[PDB]
């Protein structure tokens, strides 16, 4: 499956990921774990990507465009399908992605557009603890973990208020045209994410099954 799963902010595009790849095997793509990861190691696109993240600001079209595309054009895509996550976040990117995966043999074949109330959100990032290891992210209140063991645990470091409320005014704002340029080509799928996680994913689960 040719997939993009997409939302605003906290709206559990992660969260749904990681229960997708788990039952589909397709490659998971995200742009915002890309980024992470080169932070953490501190190589160049890492070090050049938190001076954006940090400040919940967009990184530039040109970095984003590259990573992914170097990503879709390995040998293993065409193949096992993959899920596209935070990836395209303007309507820029979208446009240079429909020209790689036509290109590459690999059109999209579904969108699952997360819709959440948007006055969930600040309260979903906030609360949002992360496992170490395998970046299973957890809620304090919504989705805590059975025994907390602090040295399993952290928080991002763009989930600061201050950094959300940037993040969802940027994304809210580049949302909808991407929303719109894919519900034109008819590949859209809107979800019921105001939901619990396990009931969010059995609808994913029901429209997934259902395609091809
Ligand atoms: N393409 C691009 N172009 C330019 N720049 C880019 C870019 N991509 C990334 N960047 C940069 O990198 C930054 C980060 O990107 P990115 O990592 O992609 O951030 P994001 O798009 O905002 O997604 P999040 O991880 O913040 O939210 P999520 O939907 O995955 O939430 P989760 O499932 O964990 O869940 C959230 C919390 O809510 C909880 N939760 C989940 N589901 C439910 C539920 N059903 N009920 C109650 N709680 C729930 C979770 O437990 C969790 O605590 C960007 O700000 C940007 O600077
Ligand atoms: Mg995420």
């Amino acid at each position: 499956m040719n997939l993009l799963i997409m939302g605003l902010p906290g709206a559990g595009k992660g969260t749904q990921a990681a229960k997708i790849v788990e039952q589909f095997h397709v490659a998971h793509i995200s742009t915002g774990d890309m980024f992470r990861a080169a932070m953490a190691n501190q190589t160049e696109m890492g070090v050049l990507a938190k001076s954006y993240i940090d400040k919940g600001e967009l990184v530039p079209d040109e970095v984003t465009n590259g990573i992914v595309k170097e990503r879709l054009s390995q040998d293993d895509i065409k193949e096992t399908g993959f899920l596209l996550d935070g990836y395209p976040r303007t309507i820029e990117q979208a446009h240079a992605l429909d020209k790689t995966l036509a290109e590459l043999g690999i059109e999209l074949e579904g969108i699952i557009n997360i819709e959440v109330n948007p006055d969930s959100l600040l309260e979903r990032l906030s609360g949002r603890i992360i496992h170490r290891v395998t970046g299973e992210t957890f809620h304090k209140v919504f989705n805590p973990p059975v025994d907390y063991k602090e040295e399993d645990y952290y928080q991002r470091e763009d989930d600061k208020p201050e950094t959300v409320k940037r993040r969802l005014d940027v994304n809210i704002a580049q949302g909808e045209p991407i929303i719109a340029h894919y519900r034109a080509k008819g590949l859209v799928h809107d979800i019921e994410g105001n939901q619990d996680i396990n009931d969010v994913f059995s609808d994913i689960e029901k429209v997934l099954t259902n395609l091809k």
